């Protein structure tokens, strides 16, 4: 799939969100929304702000 790099820590603030640490390599599940992307962080899935991750090309 697609991988993204976490640019900052992000602590989930809502049920559909997930937490990540700066430096994390996340599997990107859905990037159809411009503000919130669905990612896999270890054994969890949910939304983090699109601005806080960077697609790995």
């Amino acid at each position: 799939k697609e991988l993204v790099l976490a640019l900052y820590d992000y602590q989930e603030k809502s049920p559909r969100e997930v937490t990540m640490k700066k430096g994390d390599i996340l599997t990107l599940l859905n990037s159809t929304n411009k503000d919130w992307w669905k990612v896999e962080v270890n054994d969890r899935q949910g939304f983090v702000p699109a601005a806080y991750v960077k697609k790995l090309d």
